[PDB]
């Protein structure tokens, strides 16, 4: 109730790789070289954030710029902002004319990354959205054309919500377009049907993954890939 | 030389945090989205002497996932063995995509033939029998820039893949993809010294420090390391 914390959760400390080792093992070798120095200043100030647990880390975030500049993404959709690493990700990514529509329910959040973005010289590619994310989908659902619909979707908001999340993104990208789902192995909680000690947030969201899991690739709208990076991304390609 | 499968150490050892994790992953997303060919094929070959080199079901489908994404059309397979993750290759390519592959020892290709034929997609794929530098080398030379492949996935003999990526960023065309495959080395790349392998592991547990160090520092590409698999990673080619 009224009071004042991120070690009432459970999964903080935890990840999917076997060791620490490996995994900055990876970020040292293959990802900081290769981070834009923007980027780098955003992520160093996000980590002494309270909630720094949920930044997206560089390895995973090279992963998403990769599959942007490969797949030739113009129109994108950023779901759940933070601080701003994976919607910088995209910007540096995007051609000088690509387009973000970026969403997220804490604009203050946003405000910590924006000197960065401004920096790197991508802010005018960026229309931020400070809102929750499904009222915002639903009425790009009314107002959208099939000329408009965008080419790359990365979700990262309400672990609780993403299954609702589909369902109106597999209308708003484009057929061949790209819908990823962020924390989808969730710290490696999502292997068993029942978990011990989480937080009740933690829970529920540990739920949800495992149905949208199991949902997704059952859902012949798309073809999917789980890929064990970051907290686990699952890769969804619209069918029809 | 004087001085076989059984030998090498690592084979067992995963880079996710535990079995279960991993059996998650494939029981959940990999196995249901698999094709039946691909399942045909991966049966047979788990049975087999070196099945501990066969890319997993996981990782097959982010193969197929990029390939589709990039729209490619034109690719190269180094390193086909049984045929897994070719036959993943050809499955996610159009109609008339096409394929060279290129395998030292087509006794393993025919292990896996008969589930890419009954997929449909034998058509797509010109398999070449020998060492992989010798053909790309006679590559370089007849490569016209129209004919730049989309596509390149790099799994053959680990201690060489430096050697493959100088063909390979001129094979490929700009802004198209390498891939290579098993770049952690079951994690045993993390540290400058891992006690217990096989000779032929710690060489290619070196080959892969010094590349991922080379790759990293190479301006003619973008590269992108994914911890799927025993790890990969993706190159784009910049000019
Ligand atoms: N219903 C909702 N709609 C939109 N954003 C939400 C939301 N619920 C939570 N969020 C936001 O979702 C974010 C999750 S953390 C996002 C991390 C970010 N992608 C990165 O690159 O690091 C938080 O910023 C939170 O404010
Ligand atoms: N110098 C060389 N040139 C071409 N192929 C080679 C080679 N050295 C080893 N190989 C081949 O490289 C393969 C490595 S295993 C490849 C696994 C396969 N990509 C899969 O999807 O499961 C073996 O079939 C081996 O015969
Ligand atoms: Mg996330
Ligand atoms: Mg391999």
């Amino acid at each position: 109730g009224p009071g004042m914390s991120i070690d009432d959760y459970s999964l903080v400390h935890k990840n999917i790789l076997h060791s620490e080792d490996l995994l900055k093992y990876i970020l040292e070798t293959s990802a900081y070289p290769r981070e834009h120095e923007q980027l780098k200043g955003l992520r160093e100030v996000t980590e002494k954030h309270e909630w720094s647990s949920a930044l997206v880390p560089a390895d995973e975030g090279l992963f998403l710029s990769m599959l942007l500049k490969l797949m030739n993404a113009k129109r994108t959709i950023e779901i759940g902002v933070y601080t701003g690493y994976s919607l910088l990700t995209t910007a540096l990514a995007l051609p000088e004319d690509g387009k973000i529509t970026a969403i997220d329910v804490n604009k203050s959040y946003y405000e910590i990354g924006l000197p960065f973005i401004q920096k790197a010289g991508v802010e005018h590619k960026i229309n931020f959205i400070e809102s929750e994310a499904l009222p915002v989908l639903d009425q790009m659902l009314e107002e959208m054309k099939e000329e408009d619909l965008y080419d790359y979707a990365f979700v990262d908001a309400d672990k609780s919500n993403y299954a609702n999340y589909h369902e109106r993104l597999v209308k708003l990208v484009r057929i061949g377009g790209a819908i990823l789902y962020d924390n989808t192995l969730w710290y490696g909680s999502v292997a068993y049907p029942e978990y011990p000690g989480l937080h009740p947030e933690e829970e529920v969201a540990r739920l949800s993954f495992r149905n949208l899991n199991t949902f997704l690739a059952a859902d012949p709208r798309v073809e999917i890939s789980q890929v064990s990076i970051g907290d686990g991304v699952t890769i969804c390609r619209r069918l029809y």
